[PDB]
């Protein structure tokens, strides 16, 4: 006989585990996008939104870049993103990464003609 | 020779894929947690926070339940959760699910002594 509380834990609790925690998404993508050729890139963010929506950010709210230099813009809305963080140290070659999918407003630096994104400055919060 | 615009796309863009969309998390957990016996439970949500944090919700904001009846409470903070939803066409016994990780405030119905969660009412979108 399963208690009401017990059923809740079976059906809804999975503390400490998540689709991100066991995902090899960052391992595969950091390698696929050539960020593991010379050295294991320390940190990186992937944006899961249509390209035109990210490009449109260049014409949204103008904010100061993190280091104060350049022209940065913040997205009108939160976007789907994934943070990739090299884990356990070194070992370049083996580039091991912690995958963290989330939703955050992003800030990118834009430049050129057309005025497009050239640098991912940061995710907000 | 790679333009900065192209480098931004290579390093930060991944419009059609993500840790969640390529995750078998729900396919495995829905089965492992007994929600694919007899029929494929259509929708389910897993919470990845420590049990005590979810249990503590029973002492947070008292709200009217959204989908059921009883005594519901909404978490003061957002929590890491995962929505599992049957893909269209999935057919018993092999239940196929779309995995979707995110952060949302949750609403649970509580009862008993100790006063603990017995139902997952909804996530606040």
């Amino acid at each position: 006989k399963e208690s009401a509380a017990a059923k809740f834990e079976r059906q809804h609790m999975d503390s400490g585990n998540s689709p991100s925690s066991s995902s090899t998404y960052c391992n595969q993508m950091m390698r696929r996008r050539n960020m593991t050729q010379g050295r294991c890139k320390p940190v990186n963010t992937f944006v899961h939104e249509p390209l035109v929506d990210v490009q449109n950010v260049c014409f949204q709210e103008k904010v100061t870049c993190k280091n104060g230099q350049g022209n940065c813009y913040k997205s009108n809305s939160s976007m789907h993103i994934t943070d990739c963080r090299l884990t356990n140290g070194s070992r370049y070659p083996n580039c091991a990464y912690r995958t963290s999918q989330k939703e955050r407003h992003i800030i990118v630096a834009c430049e050129g003609s057309p005025y497009v994104p050239v640098h991912f400055d940061a995710s907000v919060e």
